[PDB]
């Protein structure tokens, strides 16, 4: 099961190597785009872009709203930003995540 998580305690300020570590520390790892889909089908909408794949960031906005709904509905992924030093969250994943 893929889930969304923030930094050690802060939000919107995670990197690639960081988001990944945070995952393995919370019982899981950086999910993938495909996995994000399967999560979307159940209603997994989080404006907090989660670091996944080689370093792709995105946030599936199903429920529009201030500081969230960008107008459109669906996974908001602009693709790699040529820099995994961005400030986002992390879409962990773990069939147990215990």
């Amino acid at each position: 099961g893929v889930y969304h998580r923030e930094a050690r305690s802060g939000k919107y300020k995670l990197t690639y190597a960081e988001a990944k570590a945070v995952c393995e520390f919370e019982g899981g790892h950086l999910a993938t785009y495909k996995q994000l889909e399967a999560a979307r089908k159940i209603g997994f909408h989080v404006c907090a872009a989660g670091w996944m794949a080689k370093g792709r960031v995105g946030y599936p906005i199903v429920k529009p709203g201030p500081n969230c709904g960008f107008g459109k509905t669906g996974i908001i992924d602009y693709g790699i930003r040529l820099n995994r030093s961005e400030r986002w969250d992390a879409y962990c994943y773990n069939p147990h995540a215990k």
